[PDB]
């Protein structure tokens, strides 16, 4: 019995346009939900980016009173799924792709990781967390790749020893989310971080986009040794690297896009393109479950383990994942012995059997070959009393 972990992102601002609650999260296919983001001060202060979403929101069910003794929110959401599914790890994922984050100043001396870490952790106590994620994009010279490091460290240390004290010895989890281009994990001092993480989600997407001249593949396996233009980067060379600096296979996770990033104007991939057109909720990348689109022919490269899109009237490609390319990388995740599958995000993905997620996790032998350890449910510390009597 294998125990891949199944991994996805919860985007704190998905109940709003994109009109996807805790509720829907497919827990039933999966082992550790990713609550994005949380935001980091320049003095380190780790806090909530939105109130309203996380704690405040009175869901269907939850009380009116005011009077600031309990927690409600995507948060209370997120405990009661925890309580039905015993092995549904809910993780506060730090940072991101935000703009509304300085991890570089607190990162930089030893004052500014003790506040990151007390204040993550209790985060975490409060709120009933099972564990961090920090998504620090990206430590860019030499200097931030050891205050990285010291971080981890300090963090680590901080929840080891609220683990001692009020976990009753549970080891709570410290996960990352690190990068698959060269010129980024080549700056990290791979092993030295290795020490204090449980798990690296490795965000092998975005390859090709909005900022290149040719359009390529966004997310594929392998490079297109015929055409290489067309892959400008590929995951088995980022996986290679972060074996060679010492990562366990088993603790790389394998991240994977429930959305496609669309080009303009092009031929076809490792041709000219100009634009991105439109999208679902930023312009040139697509939802998952908006695709294909009509009228357009869906093209699998078994080779690369990638797959596109394309309308030759309206000279468009998109490059995302279909069933069969899921598929494949379920099979690159058993062969390579990796740790499992991520998501971003859970908002995307189909309903029913064109699901990637059930995809995935159908390949990878089902719901007997995921991980089945079991979340932590007793938050003694926490000030919100709902939180403290369980619910």
């Amino acid at each position: 019995s294998a125990e891949y972990k199944s991994i996805a992102y919860f985007v704190n601002w998905a109940i709003y346009g994109r009109n996807h609650n805790p509720q829907d999260i497919p827990i039933d296919k999966l082992t550790h939900i990713l609550y994005a983001f949380a935001n980091v001060r320049a003095n380190g202060e780790v806090y909530l980016s939105d109130p309203w979403s996380d704690i405040d929101k009175r869901f269907p069910g939850d009380s009116w009173s005011d009077t600031g003794n309990n927690v409600y929110g995507c948060v209370k959401q997120l405990n009661l799924l925890k309580q039905k599914n015993r092995n549904l790890k809910v993780l506060l994922s730090i940072g991101g792709w935000t703009y509304s984050s300085n991890f570089v100043t607190p990162a930089s001396t030893d004052q500014g990781r003790k506040t990151f870490a007390s204040s993550a952790v209790k985060l975490l106590a409060d709120l009933g967390f099972d564990g961090l994620d920090i998504d620090w994009e990206y430590p860019a010279n030499e200097a931030q790749a050891t205050d990285m490091v010291l971080l981890l460290r300090e963090i680590r240390e901080e929840l080891d020893e609220y683990g001692r004290e009020h976990g009753n010895g549970t080891h709570f989890l410290l996960s990352i989310a690190t990068s698959a281009g060269p010129s980024k994990y080549n700056t990290l001092h791979i092993s030295s971080m290795n020490l204090y993480l449980d798990f690296w989600n490795l965000m092998a997407y975005d390859y090709a986009g909005s900022w290149d001249a040719t359009a390529g593949h966004q997310a594929n396996l392998y490079p297109l040794r015929d055409d290489p233009v067309s892959t400008p980067f590929n995951t088995d060379q980022a996986i290679s690297a972060y074996l060679t600096a010492g990562v366990p296979a088993h603790k790389l996770i394998l991240g994977m896009p429930l959305y496609g990033r669309a080009f303009t104007n092009t031929d076809g991939p490792g041709k000219p393109f100009n634009g991105v057109g439109q999208g679902s909720w930023e312009n040139g990348v697509w939802d998952y479950k908006a695709l294909p689109p009509a009228g357009a022919s869906v093209s699998e490269l078994r080779s690369i383990g990638a797959s596109y899109s394309y309308d030759a009237g309206k000279k468009t490609m998109i490059s995302y994942d279909t069933p069969a390319v899921a598929r494949q990388k379920a099979d690159y995740i058993r062969s390579k012995g990796l740790g499992g599958a991520m998501w971003w995000e859970t908002s995307g993905d189909k309903v029913g059997v064109e699901s990637l997620i059930s995809t995935v996790v159908d390949s990878l032998g089902g719901i007997g070959a995921l991980d089945k350890s079991v979340n932590h449910l007793e938050y003694p510390e926490s000030q919100y009393d709902n939180v403290k009597k369980g619910f």
